[PDB]
């Protein structure tokens, strides 16, 4: 029927402690998605080419030239942390838990209403009459077999809103068509020419045009219809909610000290380096903390700010996130920078068109690399080394002075042991489909829970076409009565977490909410203002430390 | 390492009217795919709206 509701709003999160320190977190989310009719209902590829930034000398990193198949379908993708958990729940599943894992996910569309707009004047100027529509349909094809390209909407910050008392927008589905880009590298104001800014014609081998109709089984939802996807059972690996602090110089037994401090100020001197035990990798006859043999290297030196280029233009190599260490290098360790919009945790009172940005400093303190205080000596170790026997971070590589050896040094070896980066709160991304390549990467720098078998189904929604009486299937104008609709979406994401074991003597670090002021954790942020302007800023994911080795 | 074929293998002397047959060796390999990939690093994920 039309005058009856086919669902129930539910948004709370349930903790269901199920024995020996195992929690069953069952996060429920529900929003009111606002579907509008597409711009055009034709599939069209639009090549984007910016010869206003890229033609300037030295702007290879300012290049976003590509090609995209633009489907007339909108995508309901709840793949962020802020959709499911409220900010008081990322404080309970960070201070108290020690390990999180994904269990299942089931989604549901109900309370669909579609309505058209008409024009009337009433004052000499046209106003809208929002007339109801009881026979129009909504098409809700979910893609559970993963034939279409995977476009996670947490990349363009286009997921559902994080506040449950707001209507959200559905993000339009579009994917990448494969054309060739050829850009020449150029430094700043070089006396020359660009000489290569060509975009290629479609190749015959790697061309994939994917229609949603010929691949999916579409359900036509009317006003009194509901849709439900079955529980997709995850097969991911657990991330830990405890950060590591032990660097490579704090692994193993510390050296035994011969003298002890009398007062509480001075330090205890160790055994002298000449008559000291242990193993080293060098040939010198003294053991120190620096040249001592350790089980494994903890953080690897990655070549930072390098731009590779292969058949699609220059792109930056993705760095594994790491800690900035006291000389702070937010780019040399790969600290991710966010550009989230106004329905994803910006201050609503921000009148400006610019987004709010946040550089995510990684909490794993052990695997971090101070780039300015690293060096390379000669193969026979002499201490102290001469001028031509050490490669510091002040010598130039090549002709250019600003490129030192830490930009080209890739020290990822067969005994590099690092932790995978933390789940970023609200504007993170929960899962990601593993790539279909024959040899897979070790991690994804966009999602903690890489699905081992199959990704959950992309839910693609659009409005069925409403036509006027004047219609020609030959060369037409596509009149198409102005329709829109709103539908409720409800998802349930089940999680499973393990509680903490208090082993230390001192109090551990906790994400406490401080008083109002200039601190980062003032309670005035997670609280609506006098006109109701919420903001959601990121929270620390791994407060408590753990022992690496 | 000096490896003689005589001291390591069991040799079959085939005459004119003799045959030899090895049993079915069962492979334990991994499947390669006969579909090539085209997506580079600048064509992964959702394109910008």
């Amino acid at each position: 029927g039309v005058g009856v509701s086919t669902g129930s709003y539910d948004n709370q999160t349930h903790y269901r402690f199920l024995g020996d320190g195992w929690v069953e977190i069952t996060a429920l989310a529900t929003r009111l998605v606002h579907l509008n009719m597409p711009k055009s209902e034709n599939y069209c590829r639009i090549r984007v080419h910016n010869t206003t930034d890229t033609s300037v000398k030295g702007n290879m990193a300012k290049d976003d030239a590509h090609e995209q198949i633009w489907t007339p379908w909108s995508l309901v993708d709840a793949n962020a942390w802020g959709v499911w958990l409220q900010p008081s729940d990322w404080q309970y599943i960070c201070n108290t838990m020690s390990q999180l894992n994904l269990v299942s996910l089931d989604q549901e569309i109900f309370n669909v209403v579609l309505k058209t707009v008409t024009e009337q004047d009433l004052g000499g100027q046209a106003i809208k009459i929002y007339n109801n529509d009881l026979t129009a349909c909504m098409m809700v094809a979910v893609d559970s077999n993963n034939i279409l390209p995977y476009t996670p909407a947490a990349n363009s910050m286009e997921t559902l809103g994080f506040y449950p008392w707001k209507p959200t927008i559905a993000s339009p589905y579009r994917y990448y068509f494969c054309v060739d880009r050829d850009l020449s590298v150029t430094y700043e104001n070089q006396e020359g020419t660009v000489e290569h800014n060509v975009m290629g014609t479609p190749k015959g081998m790697n061309s994939q045009f994917f229609t949603i109709e010929n691949t999916q089984q579409i359900t036509l939802l009317r006003t009194g219809d509901e849709f439900a996807t079955g529980t997709y059972y995850f097969d991911t690996n657990p991330v830990k909610l405890t950060h590591t602090w032990q660097t490579n110089r704090q692994l193993g037994q510390p050296p035994l000290l011969s003298t002890f401090p009398e007062a509480d100020t001075d330090a205890g001197t160790l055994t002298a380096q000449g008559s000291r035990h242990g193993t080293t990798q060098m040939g010198v006859n003294w053991v120190s903390e620096a040249i001592r043999t350790r089980p494994a290297q903890v953080g690897f030196c990655q070549p930072h700010n390098d731009f590779e280029a292969s058949r699609a233009g220059p792109f930056a190599a993705p760095k594994v996130p790491a800690d900035i260490t006291q000389g702070v290098d937010k780019e040399a360790n790969g600290s991710v920078r966010y550009s989230y919009g106004k329905q994803h945790g910006e201050n609503w009172a921000s009148h400006g068109p610019a987004p709010e940005r946040y550089t995510w400093d990684e909490t794993s303190f052990g695997s971090g690399r101070d780039t300015k205080d690293g060096f390379i000596q000669s193969a026979p170790l002499v201490v102290p080394p001469p001028l031509n026997g050490i490669l510091t971070n002040a010598n130039p590589i090549g002709t250019k002075n600003d490129i030192h050896f830490s930009n080209v040094f890739n020290s990822y070896g067969p005994l590099t042991a690092f932790s995978h980066p933390s789940p970023v709160y609200p504007q993170g991304q929960i899962w990601d489909k593993e790539l279909d390549l024959e040899h897979k990467p070790r991690l994804h720098i966009t999602a903690p829970f890489v699905c081992k078998n199959n990704a959950p189904g992309q839910m693609l929604v659009r409005l069925g076409p409403n036509l006027t009486d004047q219609y020609d299937p030959n060369g037409a104008t596509l009149s198409r009565i102005v329709t829109y609709g709103t539908f409720f979406w409800k998802g349930k994401l089940t999680m499973r977490a393990k509680l903490r074991a208090n082993t230390t003597w001192n109090p551990v670090y906790q994400v406490s909410a401080e008083d109002n002021g200039n601190s980062y954790m003032s309670v005035t942020k997670w609280l609506p203002t006098a006109t109701g302007n919420m903001q959601s800023v990121p929270l620390i994911t791994r407060p408590v430390a753990r022992n690496t080795y």
